[PDB]
């Protein structure tokens, strides 16, 4: 009915109403809980392929209301005459257009609502880049440069999207083909090991098989794979002098700087939906800065990444026989030590697992504060090293599903039938 | 019908058919999931009608695990418990009974990482007990037998069920063996900040407080709802180790030791709908449960900041990770401490790893695993164990252990 949260380490309490306004199923019963599986649910607000007026009208009439709400008017004239405006253009298109307010408002609060973030204390100051004139992979490739040029500034990074033309029939549809705007290649080496990123080993390929003439390092950026309405899509090499790096070294360990290792300043997540009343806009692109632990803790140490505990530990002198010595976790601080250390010298925005954590603590409170609750995702809050000594591993939180939302879709080489 | 886990890791993907079988509210709904919540009346014994399904589905549960499902003696064994329910409106369950239900109700215990080693569990019968004296003595034999001067066994001690709701057994304890924990006038804390309160309990039953930084707590033992009394466990049945660090010599001074045997004596255990509030289990440490929580936690020994300053760390930013680097040197004096005084223990990486085996172990034999991954993924190096990328599904199955209100908040005293 009204549900509390406590945080254990503080002992504060905090009331959820806003719970009750959620609409898609958490994927958890009264019997099963699904709290840990990656994508638990398939409940979808709309079916298949275009959907009939009595399928799309309901999500549009609620969104509107929403916005019309969220600025203290709804069944103010303006509102009154959106809805007739949404519905003759769904009787004579089978869709609508969303105005550029009502576009900005939906995209930060699908920011807002999202329960895995951690950083979503800055969701109101983001910078929407509306694209929705786009009408070719070159057109995207502009838009994309000029994203990542406004959102990198130098260092001095800054939260953006940019929104493409939403899907029409499913076979118009816009998509980046990366998962990231900024990935480093991988490859499948002969003697059955991997040179780079072993994540992008496949989308690699694709490129490859697609005319990229690969240089075969460890850290070479991929090009941008673009799709415009729904066409074959096209290679573009993203201007070097857009893509800033940091070469990674260690303010004690001077041998450091000699594994040499260097990873990219902004994360730029681009294959995800945008919903927004109805409306699936399947490539918006959107990125902001990094917290340490993503670059140290994951992306240097899993194993089906760049795996690099053992260098990192034998330069060390530790003991490697034995898991108890704790050798693992010894390397594990000092690269993400060194991976901070770096940003910070080259003044590339960057934030630690301890600040970002106690910043997201402050966004619950004024989120309980003002709007009744916060949905957040504990199982992705928490942060994959130190769980236990930053605020959010105290903290109990409730996890549901508010729109407008990012949604996961699939990856488009499963889905196109090329020509 | 069906439900898949995946390795996000090996790409391994398991079916769970056994989540049909479950009963029990987990908490959530299917518009919000509660899974980071901790916890989603005397008077709520169940009734005649309430125990008699609960009743067969335990007794059937267990003649299938032994395979004489639908036999002779299943069959007069139901007949004789739905006798004793109509009689007394409770039953008795046998030692074969009472030893598969203390197992499997750690079989079934989501939360627990250490499940691999369900099946070598020892089980001491006290329902037998009568008296707040023989609760000690039970216990003091279950702390030696389980300790095994270092080699440390599994085990589980078994007090009277719950009749009325006024004759409870209970062990006040939260842990058999804990420190005792004491505030100080100028708001500081000698000792573990943890106990406070029921280190006050004690000093106001009587008990006499060295007022140190490791005083082991009495036991506060309550026999058939009377008032709880309190024993001191005999100084030799507790085994202790002097935390010391291999690389710094300084570690040492700072006078630290821990308990070698984790012993959680407030939970209920549930068997057939019968309620054991008083079931006192043991096992071995994983080293964070103390490198982590219990010297780490703010709210707890607090020494991260010591050992950070005797480590010559910048603490002025946290983006120098000196809590981190100060939390990895203090698990490694808690692994290489135990393992030099040869007492059991085991690093979060063995742990995990194991967990892992046992999970993939129980879907084969027995179609699933329900796993809390909030508990399992340990509190430091989360993704660095093979747990992380694990997907789980959370469910209740019973047998299992329950949390129940503490005792001092229900007692009617005498
Ligand atoms: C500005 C600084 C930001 C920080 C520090 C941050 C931090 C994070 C982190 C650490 C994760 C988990 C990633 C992982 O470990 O795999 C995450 C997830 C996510 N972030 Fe943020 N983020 C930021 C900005 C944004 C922005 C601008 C958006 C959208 C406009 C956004 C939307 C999301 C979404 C939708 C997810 C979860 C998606 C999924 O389920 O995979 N974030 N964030
Ligand atoms: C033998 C070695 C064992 C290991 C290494 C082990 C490890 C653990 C750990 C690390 C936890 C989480 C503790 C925390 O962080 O608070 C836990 C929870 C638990 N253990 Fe085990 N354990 C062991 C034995 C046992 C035994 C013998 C039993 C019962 C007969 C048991 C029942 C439980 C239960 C019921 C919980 C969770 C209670 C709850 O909060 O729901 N464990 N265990
Ligand atoms: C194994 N991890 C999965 C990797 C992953 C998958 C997603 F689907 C995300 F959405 C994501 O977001 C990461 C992110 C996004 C932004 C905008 C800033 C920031 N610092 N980090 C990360
Ligand atoms: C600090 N978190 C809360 C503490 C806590 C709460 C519970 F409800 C437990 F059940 C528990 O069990 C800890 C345990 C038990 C056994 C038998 C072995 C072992 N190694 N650890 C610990
Ligand atoms: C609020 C949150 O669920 C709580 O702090 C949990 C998180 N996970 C945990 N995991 C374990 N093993 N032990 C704990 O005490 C906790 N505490
Ligand atoms: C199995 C598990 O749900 C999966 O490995 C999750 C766990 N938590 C995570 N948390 C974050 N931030 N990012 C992730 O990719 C994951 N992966
Ligand atoms: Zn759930």
């Amino acid at each position: 009915r009204f549900l509390k949260v406590k945080n254990w380490e503080t002992e504060v309490v905090l009331t959820d109403t806003l719970h009750l306004k959620s609409t898609l199923e958490t994927g958890c019963t009264e019997y099963i809980c699904m709290g840990s599986i990656m994508h638990p649910s398939q409940h979808a607000r709309r079916p298949e392929d275009v959907a009939t007026k009595d399928q799309l009208f309901p999500l549009a009439k609620e969104f509107i209301d929403q916005y019309y709400s969220s600025i203290k008017r709804f069944g103010s004239k303006a509102h009154m005459e959106r809805l007739e405006e949404v519905n003759k253009e769904i009787d004579t298109t089978s869709t609508y257009q969303l105005k550029d307010t009502e576009l900005i408002y939906g995209a930060k609060h699908a920011w807002r609502n999202a329960s895995r973030c951690v950083g979503r204390i800055q969701w109101s100051k983001l910078q929407v880049f509306d694209a929705r004139d786009c009408t070719t992979a070159h057109g995207m490739f502009n838009y994309i440069c000029n994203h990542v040029k406004y959102a990198t500034n130098k260092g001095n990074l800054r939260s953006a999207i940019t929104i493409f033309p939403q899907r029409t029939d499913g076979k118009h549809d816009f998509r980046v083909w990366n998962s990231q705007l900024i990935r480093y290649a991988g490859y499948k080496q002969p003697d059955g090991s991997t040179l780079g990123d072993p994540a992008n080993v496949q989308f690699t390929e694709i490129c490859i098989q697609q005319g990229w003439k690969p240089p075969r390092g460890r850290f070479d950026v991929l090009p941008l794979l673009l799709q415009a309405n729904g066409n074959d899509p096209e290679l573009f090499q993203i201007p070097p002098e857009l893509v800033l790096e940091v070469p990674i070294r260690h303010p004690k360990f001077e041998w450091f700087k000699d594994l040499g290792l260097k990873w990219y300043g902004l994360p730029a997540v681009s294959n995800m939906l945008l919903e927004i009343g109805g409306l699936e806009f399947s490539a918006c692109p959107f990125s902001g800065w990094y917290m340490g632990t993503e670059i140290g803790v994951r992306d240097y140490c899993d194993n089906s990444r760049y795996n690099i505990l053992e260098e990192v530990a034998k330069k060390m002198n530790l003991d490697m026989r034995k898991t108890s010595s704790l050798w693992k976790d010894q390397a594990l601080v000092e690269i993400n030590i060194a991976v901070l250390y770096s940003f910070q010298s080259d003044k590339v925005t960057i934030v630690d697992h301890h600040s970002a954590t106690e910043s997201f603590i402050k966004h619950m409170e004024n989120e309980y504060r003002c709007r009744g609750g916060c949905p957040a995702d504990w199982v992705w809050i928490v942060p994959p090293m130190s769980g236990s000594i930053t605020p959010v591993f105290h903290q109990e939180m409730l996890n549901y599903r508010l729109t407008p939302s990012f949604e996961y879709q699939p990856d488009p080489w499963n889905t196109h039938v090329w020509k």
